[PDB]
């Protein structure tokens, strides 16, 4: 609906106050119900005004003038609701034209570490709020793990490239603000085996159905039967899958055994039956010799003898023909059995390879081998997935952080090395990545750390904290997963693939290598193919040079399309996200032995000892309900900007 749709697009229930709103409006939530409904209407209506035109700042004044009677009479409540929505980044976020220009007097100094989407989104908010913000970025570009290759007409993303559903997604708004072209991903994903032969549609569907069954069985084991600890070790999804596959093979073999037993028993009965017929034919042969001697010789005792032999001899053929139809009733039962054997195997060798492709796909979506994922919590965020098809960014995802950086004070080539925070202020120490001799010392009242989890995990530490971070924070950093995923960009001068197909799979020959170049993406205006390296393959392939890995790509493509069809690429690009010192991997995952609560602990600010919080955290690894995505990075920056403004400017 209308105001209903605005709540939904803001990830809020249209008919209930959230717990956060109850915190900020206790007089409302404890007061009469009719005022609760007035509150919800004003909140939903204000969200609608913003979402229907997110290119323009929505002021309190303009909200008041577009509210209908009688809501435009409660000026104070409107202001309370508008101020709340703005402070937390539900309206007036991203890039939009200001109506009310910024104050020249800044209040409070914030240093933001890192200039990815979470740092940029927080910076824009803090600046909007009238604070003095500087971002320090170690790279020579903004965007972090949004990273687009651009040369001539060639565009290709080496970082994020997928926008998940638009329903509920804040990137829907940013996409409008930036005029980013999104294209829905077409569903057809043909698979080719290592010999290049396409997988028949029926077998692709059979195997995909098994994959879904296996996953559901792991989820039942985990949540209904509490199979989550394995000899005092947290069980991984990988471990669980392989056990469920093991039981399926065990069940196939048992049904084979029960079938071979039915065969053997039927064969035994057929054997004894023939034996019984042998003895009965020998009995008729013997008796028929006595019909011949009796017929040979006629008085009444001899004639009677013929009638008695003839009567018994027909009776013995009556016995024999009885056994004959029991013989047929068996033989047809035997024939039927050895014509309809149950499954010989659970998964043929080729079937298991195709199944391993779907596991590779799952290792792509989590950026890690399945043996590292928490069985219980790997999909702990699935209640928050957006509705709609997934899309890709046709003109390159870097358009978003480039536009978010407009008007911000950003120091590139500036690597933070130490972060000192005391009950009286903060100092950030950074070195210039071009003259390591050159050192800078930025004073500020608060630090917003958007360092990637991979950087926080680094040992020896890349960034030193003074005082060191609390044990409860370092432990969460150690527990949480940080994955890896890489891409090969192949730029050609002609299209030799199916232009109507966005995706196609290469089925690898072994389990261990299932993530090697398993998925190819056709996304761009120029003749460009992207190949993914996922799972165990991702980290290992970083040690292979660009040339050898491109060769392996071309071998795969020549296997699908033909030697003569695949030219040499004009240009190639190969990501190495784990080796990248400013990322150390691609995105977080819920590791066995972690949980969603570690994402909440990562977001918790640090307060210096004997006081107010000085050190704050954002980034994809700090947002429990939306981890490992661009929108999660964004929402985490909006959240921290609100928390920081509440602290230093007042709610
Ligand atoms: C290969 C790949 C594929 C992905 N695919 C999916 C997808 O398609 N869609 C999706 O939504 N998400 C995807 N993601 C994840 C998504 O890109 C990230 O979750 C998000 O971009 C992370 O943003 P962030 O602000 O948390 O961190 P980052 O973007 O990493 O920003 C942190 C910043 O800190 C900087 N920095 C590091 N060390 C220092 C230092 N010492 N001093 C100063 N600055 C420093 C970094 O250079 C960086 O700019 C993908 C990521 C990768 C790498
Ligand atoms: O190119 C890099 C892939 C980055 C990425 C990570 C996670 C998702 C994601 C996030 C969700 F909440 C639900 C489903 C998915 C997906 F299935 F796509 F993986 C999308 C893109």
């Amino acid at each position: 609906s209308g105001v209903e749709g605005a709540a939904f697009q803001s990830r809020l229930p249209h008919d209930r106050m959230t717990s956060q709103e109850a915190a900020c409006f206790p007089d409302i939530i404890s007061g009469p119900q009719q005022t609760q409904k007035v509150f919800l209407f004003i909140r939903n209506r204000t969200l609608q005004l913003w979402l229907d035109n997110p290119k323009i700042q929505l002021t309190f004044e303009a909200t008041l003038q577009q509210l209908e009677a009688p809501y435009n009479s409660d000026t104070v409540l409107v202001h309370r609701v508008h101020s709340y929505l703005e402070r937390h980044g539900l309206i007036n976020f991203g890039i939009y034209k200001r109506i009310k220009p910024l104050p020249t007097k800044k209040t409070g100094k914030v240093i933001i570490i890192g200039s990815g989407v979470s740092g940029l989104a927080a910076a824009r908010q803090l600046q909007s709020f009238g604070m003095d913000v500087t971002l320090l970025e170690a790279r020579d570009r903004v965007g972090g793990r949004v990273a687009t290759f651009r040369k001539g007409n060639y565009v290709a993303d080496l970082g994020a490239m997928v926008v998940t559903g638009l329903g509920g997604n804040p990137m829907a708004v940013v996409s409008k603000q930036v005029n980013m072209e999104l294209a829905k991903i077409k569903q057809k994903c043909p698979l080719y085996e290592a010999n290049g032969q396409a997988v028949p549609k029926e077998k692709d569907e059979m195997v995909e159905q098994e994959f879904n069954r296996l996953l559901e069985a792991t989820s039942y084991l985990s949540h209904q039967l509490d199979f989550n600890v394995l000899n005092n070790k947290p069980v991984s999804l990988g471990q669980a899958l392989e056990v469920v596959i093991q039981l399926q093979e065990k069940h196939v073999k048992d049904e084979q055994i029960e079938h071979w037993k039915k065969i053997v028993k039927t064969q035994e009965e057929l054997k004894e039956l023939l034996n019984k017929m042998v003895n009965l034919k020998e009995k008729i042969k013997e008796l028929h010799q006595q019909y011949k001697e009796a017929s040979e010789v006629r008085d009444i005792t001899a004639e009677f003898l013929v009638k008695s032999k003839h009567r018994d001899l027909t009776a013995l053929c009556k016995e024999y023909d009885e056994l004959a139809e029991t013989q047929g009733k068996l033989e047809e039962k035997l024939q039927e059995l050895e014509a309809n054997p149950p499954s010989d195997v659970y998964l043929s060798s080729r079937d298991r390879q195709i199944l391993d492709w779907h596991f590779a796909n799952l290792e792509f979506a989590n950026a890690t081998p399945l043996s590292t994922l928490s069985l219980k919590h790997w999909d702990q965020d699935d209640d928050f997935e957006f509705t709609g098809s997934h899309l890709t960014v046709r003109n390159g995802y870097s358009c978003v952080p480039v536009a978010l950086a407009e008007g911000l004070d950003i120091k590139l080539n500036t690597a933070v090395r130490q972060v000192r925070y005391t009950a009286s202020g903060c100092e950030v120490i950074a070195v210039n990545t071009r003259s390591t001799s050159q050192t800078f010392i930025y004073k500020c009242d608060a630090v917003l750390c958007t360092l990637p989890l991979g950087v926080l995990k680094q040992q020896p530490p890349a960034v030193q904290f003074v005082p060191p971070l609390p044990e409860w924070k370092t432990s969460a950093v150690q527990r949480m997963g940080f994955g890896n995923l890489n891409k090969v960009v192949l730029c050609f001068d002609r299209v030799f693939w199916d232009p109507s197909v966005n995706l196609f799979g290469h089925v690898g020959s072994t389990t261990a290598s299932r993530g090697e170049l398993f998925l190819f993406w056709n996304l761009y205006k120029a003749p460009i193919l992207l190949a993914l390296v996922a799972g165990e393959a991702a980290g290992i392939m970083e040690n292979i040079s660009d040339d050898v890995i491109v060769g392996r790509c071309l071998a795969i493509l020549k296997g699908i399309f033909g030697s003569s069809a695949v030219p040499q690429p004009k240009e190639t690009v190969v990501s190495r996200w784990r080796a990248d010192p400013w990322a150390r991997g691609s995105y977080s995952y819920v590791a066995a032995g972690s949980s969603g609560n570690d994402y909440d602990l990562m977001a918790q600010p640090i307060t210096p000892g004997p006081p107010i919080p000085r050190l704050f955290f954002a980034g994809e690894h700090t947002i429990r309900n939306y981890p490992a995505t661009v929108h999660g990075a964004l929402l985490s920056g909006l959240r921290e900007a609100g928390r920081i403004a509440d602290q230093f400017l007042g709610a």
